[PDB]
């Protein structure tokens, strides 16, 4: 028993040593790698990620059905990054970016770098060139399924096979260059298309889905969302997050803060009343949310505490 | 910071150098490629395009639902071109051209070249032959969905797959020939039909939709229209334009000039009164519009200024 | 400029050469292919067709809503043909021919060949057999939508898809045989049903519609009609014709002659009086019309002149 | 006859001696090897296995279609093991573990070791490292088809051939190390993928399939399941088990106990009434099941007896 | 002529003498070697074999596509053997034996010896050990293609070549040992896999195929089967047999008896009525079959007679 | 010139004298050795052979791809021989004889001697024993590629080299014995396998191939066949024959007779009508063929004449 524990700890260390940090973990583990991260815009998701956000210098995949919120998430990541002075690039093969919505989410469109590549290979080569430049902090690719191989664009080989080979031939180099420059790259996808390269090179894989609607009376104002961290090499995987994505607003962060604040016993709740530091902040989640939103500095205080407690 | 900026500018230059001009841009960029362009008939759209119109020698796709204004736009382009002495050709597979409406828009029907091809392949081959002739300045294809592959016309292969292969097998050659002769080619479409060839070979892709009706009392006189530049390789993409398309008249250009003139502080507006150069031009947008329409030379003056300021 | 024109003329010639006569035309072109034609019964339509009537040896489609005049037109074509000694056949799948009305239009019912096929395929095979015989000059098929595929008649495949395949599998052969024997074939239809085969194999496609009623006081005596030549491979397309179809009489030819005679300055009109060759022919269109109708030989003189001037 | 029997018994002993225990058996044999085992969560399956569960220190393969219950079984094995204080590891290449469902099945997620390997080879090497540590009691690999060879991940060799060679090159070593440390390893699969290595090195191979649904009225609450022991080197093979897998609950163990208890004449059944030790336990299988579930200690008594009688 | 015949008979005798019994035969020959045999479960096949069944002490190969009935046949052989008190062994490398179906065919599963070898070589060595024991009467190997050579299991040599060498290196010894102990061994296969050893060492080779389905109304109840004796060293080869294999029942023996009984004029047939010994046994083959099945002793009488007449 | 001719004739005679009859020939030579022959079943082939069939006492090789007709030919030879009272033997190493098809070709299966040898060497030794018996007239070996050397059957020497040595070590003796007893031996093969022994010892070598299909409407009823006499020591080589092999019938002899009869001006052909001896035998080759087939005695008359004229 005593010897076994040491034997276990020793074997796990050897694994980590031989195959790399994160190669194996106890799912209940509280420890998490030391890496710089960018918020996803969601507090519950940042917590599910263990590290407090998406890891810099790594590859991340976010996949889910159309209208699941995949794009909202990546825009929220771009917004948070830019807010810190980071340079972001959007590699577009979907031709569907909504700048009006992006601005509402806080994205600095004017300073967002954008590329609309001629082929899937070119898209990947541009991602690699940007990764090597060491002058770009975040790259978002929309999307894997839209990265049509040159051979297909030129019109008898399997389109699936061609896409898989295209992704494979570029992944190792890209991953190395991204790591070296500490650049984060997110692939939006819809097993997912593109083969096994992304699945294995990704440090984080997120499964996002719309699980319901958010209504204010009888009017649909958004969607209830659920994100599962199906792969996580920086912390324990399989945690999930649930939050709302409101139209023209994005992720309802303060709504999350209210709930987490309560769960962490930082915010008291007597019936329909919420209180913080011996003072009512609002009656009803809607009001408590509005309060925090109106009192930014106090919200930050609670968030910092929620993070210190759960991360 | 100082070094990073240079590193960024350097990397972006290398991208442009290796993959081509327009391969990447800062969305807030004011700079735009040096290319000859033809007006779309809409001032707001010419502005959204960044270059002041559609680029000569390139492929453009305009797609949207039936009755969205797709055809009105292409006719306006033909009209503007012919007005400059350019030769235009209309490749028809829809058999729906309305010459009466076209004339009202200013199209010189008598001098418009027209082809009603026997198959989708033939349509493409004729476009290529015209592109190589170097004697045609603008080609409009109506429409991609109507370009039925010979195999389908002759009546077990996927009709979608066949159309995609038909477009793919002709695109590279067509694009090269169009570029060499500086011929503009617009594909009207309704992701769009035809596969990935057009999507990637296009230098500009326009999403057009009818967003409402225009009424003069209780009578519908036209449609409020919105065009989004979803792809743009000559200038920053994702800009949008809104204008009216009036029955028997076409795009309400002067109505746009009034609004843009005001926004650019070139035309003063006191309540319902509009003034230019210390003189009232009309009370109410309808009158201001009518004024400009009646005073052509002055309108040109304002437009030239609006263009110099926004392009 | 000088060189360009030659370059243009040269390219267009190559197109015509490579893809066939009529593959491309300047809409204002006055030139028209050299083909034998049969009158439609309408002078304005014969003029809109450019060649002076429907082309022998080709496939023609006439489509429009129920009660638009589709059948009246085909009967008028049969009448004109028979009047020249040509043999006509009516392939019927509608079972709605009105012999009383047909006779009033001048159709020689006694000598009209008629077939009421067992299936859509059989109908097409009979058309092909008649086309190969070289003993039939005009074939009218009523109608495409009624040509039910055998599979459907026998009662899970798309009825639309089946009809499209039925038409496709027979069109090439039919077109070749019709061309070889110089037989004209008209398909009456109601995009139209039957798929893309007819749309592309047709040398002429006519869109006919009833745009109003013709009244003599308060009694409806006929319909104002409009025919648009949406496809024309023998002359410039998109021209239109407007005429009246009177009950128990058919197309008001003389009414057209009056108007065209006037437009062509062949018939003078002082107020309500019409004159020809220094003599009043009638006061009021109704009288002028009646005059021409009563003076056949003179009408022919005017028509011959109108044709020489406009064709 | 008398001599033959001895000759037979002697030959079979020599086989067992020369090729190993379990090399040959009389299918009706009641005897079973002496090995430590972990329950599968199903009583009927533990019985079909002959030894009362899956054998420690051996390799086991569980294969079947998607949604057949493969994962439910392995989770049930992990749960039972952990319940005895054993350390379990989950090697994941599918990225689909549902921790909520796992907990419902009794899995101690917090203490479950998890690895999400970079390649199929790495997955196997980690399994071997864990096997040599002697500090892990159960390893589950999900799944064989997802263990993509490095060569394939890196993108012209047969993917099937590569996977087969990958499994082959690691199997002997793994099997020896697992045997030496008495570690059980289960490969989840879907002949199965991976070649012949697993098929021959496995001491037990299970074919699992969903044969129907379980309904409570009109609502589907689970699936009727059937497991066939297609290979068994610890006891006679080809026995089968049938049980229910209920959503959010897992294998319906008590439902099995009821039936087996009855079959073994340990539980009397008069019509719809079930009785044990001269007392009614419930009317209807649903109630009898609920009873046992509520009276844990008594259930154990019956199970112990069923096992002593059938194993 | 007279001398030639003697010369022929003399030469053939010398061949038989020098190369072995069965080395040459006149295909119409009625004579057959004197060897103990086990029924195949099919009367027509036992007849085609000439000796009345498969020969003890010899090697037999049964090959055909998947679902051809190969396994049904070997199970029928095992059943017949066991019914006579013979000991049978099943060497399994396919892991697909269906004990439920086997029992329905009459196989005594409880007393069936079974081995699931670790390698193809081990499988062969176990067959040899059992052959030398002289305590096993019938051995069935399922199947040749599944006997993976150790070298292949361990993962650059031709898999085909390796399998051929594996079979070759074991065949002579096996054949000698089987002959010495009078043990019958059947190899199930799918030219066939395994090289030339089996092809030449086999005394009998059977080609079995499903040639159609057996239906009772509109429900498929079995398969029409055809077996060709492509090699036969105990009697004239190239004879064939046709019979039905019914699901959950096996070979329709009585259906064969009915037909053969009729052909041999042992059973009279007047229209749809069958009679035996001056009494109707049934109207329709289905009834006649059912009769014989219900009157076992009488069936035996007919079979014994059919055999005496045709063997 | 005069002297040269004599010198030539003299030298050629010396060659024939020193090296053997047939050692050299003028390809246009009409003369042919005096040897007994058996028909091939094809009239055109018997003619191409020069001697009217295959030579008794000699070795013949017939090679071609699978399904080329090799077996059909040898069966036709066996049939013709047996029809003359000759004794035939079939040495089988392929185990693929189809007795049903053979009978249709006229083969007397009941009296056909058959051997299915244990090794390639044994096959050859049996052929030699039969050759020495002087009681067998025709021997067919199917096939050379299937005559596996004992060494190979027993499983590091070249399989090709071993087969070549096996054939070589037996050929001289076999050829001498066959010659002495006047026995014909045909080796079926697929340069061909077996080395150089057969190639040089053969008096005739036939290259047979399927060059197309024979259809009766849209149903394939047979194969168009072409046989080239690549080696011929009894008459001039390199002649070819073309005929049809119909399923379930064999070589279309009468179809050949019709054509040859016509070519030899023995059968007149006026358009589609064929006549013989001043009487129509049929309209169309199919009918003329059927006629001859129905009038055996007359066919023989024509064949005898065709042979006298061309042999």
């Amino acid at each position: 028993d005593e010897n076994k524990q040491k034997a276990l700890a020793a074997a796990l260390g050897q694994i980590e040593k031989q195959f790399g940090k994160g190669s194996i973990m106890r799912l209940g583990e509280d420890r998490s790698m030391d890496v710089e991260t960018i918020s996803t815009g969601s507090l519950s998701l940042d917590i599910a990620l263990g590290a407090g956000g998406l890891p810099m210098g790594r590859i991340v995949e976010i996949y889910g059905p159309e209208s699941s919120g995949k794009t909202t998430l990546t825009l929220q990541v771009i917004a948070a990054a830019q807010r810190e002075g980071k340079t972001c690039a959007f590699i577009d093969a979907e031709h569907a970016l909504d700048p009006i919505y992006a601005r509402k989410l806080g994205v600095d469109i004017d300073n967002l770098l954008c590329s609309q590549p001629d082929t899937g290979e070119q898209a990947l080569e541009i991602c690699d060139a940007l990764a090597r430049s060491g002058a770009v902090d975040v790259i978002v690719v929309d999307s894997v399924a839209a990265l049509t191989p040159k051979a297909e664009i030129e019109g008898g080989d399997s389109h699936m096979g061609l896409a898989a080979r295209m992704m494979s031939q570029a992944m190792r180099k890209l991953a190395g260059n991204l790591k070296q420059s500490n650049t984060l790259l997110i692939f939006i996808n819809q097993t997912t298309t593109g083969g096994n390269a992304l699945k294995f090179y990704a440090s984080v894989r997120l499964d996002i889905r719309r699980i319901g609607a958010v209504k204010e009376g009888e009017n649909v104002v958004g969607s209830e969302t659920r994100v599962k961290v199906v792969k996580n090499k920086i912390a324990a995987p399989f945690k999930q997050a649930e939050f709302q994505i409101l139209y023209g607003e994005g992720i309802n962060f303060y709504g999350e803060l209210v709930d987490l604040g309560v769960k962490e016993k930082l915010i008291e709740k007597a019936g329909a009343w919420y209180s913080y530091k011996g003072e009512k902040i609002g009656q009803g989640k809607a009001n408590a949310t509005a309060w925090l939103k109106d009192n930014p500095e106090t919200a930050k205080e609670i968030e910092k505490k929620v993070r210190e407690l759960l991360l």
